[PDB]
């Protein structure tokens, strides 16, 4: 028969308890300012397709960033704008400053606060053990906030995490794939980026929830402490599940598919093979031994689980002993 149902363990019904206007993004009507108010200064690298520029707000001469919206459905523009406005002021969420259009092209664009980011590739090579705990904790604050606001990010990855390393400031960006969580709703599995896709996406299980972002977060933790980046390096969506199964084990994969009555694409049986669940200690060697603590492995083991419902929530993750060194006492 069909796949078994599933529900988020936390924040499941929060959107139904809010006004419909909160989550009914198709009824949202943005106000499009004049993009001429922001003089572009330099282009900022965001892939071969997305066009993002640093600019100056000539009204107050403040640094901003302008993201020209790729030709996509207006429905998806409204979704991203509504989600950004619902999340504005949240901890470590990128602040949407303005929604503008170019007077000539009429192309919609988003204006964000500027953060003096350093690209993760060079940053990951110099992060200390404390840096990893600190920035993972700051990222967890953003994920717990947006989940508590009934929103899945669905594209968590190092490229979408701006870090001002000198100011110790972090922002979660790129909410163009984010969605509102509603219990029993089936979602598109063609989300996130290959290396950070959870097993539910790869096996085409559509009734997923906030725990998808927690798998992606676990992949980032694994690449930071083990220094293998990305940690699961699939050549495509099919091979990506094999890379996961070579670590978590194939028998545990089949146990997950049986629990939720998930039909496996038979092509996976051509490439999966049989693999035991590996101990996380097997990935330690001289180049990463200084970053792989007992609590780091215990947290990673509780994040990188096939069963999305058994993964730690963002809040449970924040309460894990791994973050004890960075849990600050209440101010004032
Ligand atoms: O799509 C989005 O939601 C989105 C949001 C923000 C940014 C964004 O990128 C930056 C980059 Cl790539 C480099 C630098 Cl040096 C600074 C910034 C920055 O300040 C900034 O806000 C990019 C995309
Ligand atoms: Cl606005």
């Amino acid at each position: 028969g069909p796949a078994a149902g599933s529900r988020a363990r936390v924040y499941a019904e929060v959107n139904s308890l809010r006004s419909r206007e909160y989550w009914d993004y198709e009824a949202h009507v943005p106000s499009w300012g004049n993009q001429d108010g922001y003089q572009l200064v330099r282009k900022l690298g965001r892939g071969k397709y997305s066009e993002v520029f640093e600019a100056i707000n000539i009204t107050n001469n403040e640094r901003v960033v302008v993201k020209i919206l790729k030709p996509v459905k207006k429905k998806k523009i409204k979704r991203e704008v509504k989600i950004l406005e619902n999340l504005r002021g949240g901890t470590n969420i990128i602040k949407l400053i303005d929604t503008v259009k170019d007077p000539v092209s009429k192309t919609p664009a988003l204006v964000f606060e500027y953060i003096n980011n350093t690209d993760f590739k060079q940053l990951y090579q110099i992060l200390t053990d404390f840096d990893i705990r600190f920035y993972m904790y700051e990222l967890l604050k953003a994920l717990d906030y947006c989940h508590s606001k009934g929103i899945m990010h669905r594209d968590v990855k190092p490229h979408n995490v701006m870090i001002d390393h000198q100011q110790k400031k972090l922002r979660l960006i790129d909410w163009g794939l984010a969605e509102f969580y509603h219990p029993a709703q089936e979602y598109n599995v063609r989300v996130a980026s290959r290396y950070f896709k959870g097993p539910e996406l790869l096996v085409d299980y559509q009734m997923y929830d906030y725990s998808l972002d927690m798998w992606s977060l676990g992949c980032m933790l694994a690449s930071m402490i083990f220094r293998r980046e990305p940690f699961f390096h699939g050549q495509d969506n099919y091979d990506q599940l094999v890379r996961i199964a070579k670590v978590l084990g194939t028998e545990e994969l089949y146990g997950y598919l049986k629990k939720y009555h998930i039909d496996l694409d038979p092509h996976f049986n051509d490439i999966l093979g049989q693999h035991s669940r590996k101990r996380w200690e097997n990935f330690i060697h001289s180049e990463n031994r200084h970053l792989v603590s007992p609590e780091a492995l215990d947290l990673l083991d509780k994040l990188l689980r096939y069963d999305h419902q058994q993964r730690l929530t963002a809040k449970e993750a924040m309460e894990h002993p791994y973050f004890y060194p960075v849990v600050k006492e209440q101010s004032q």
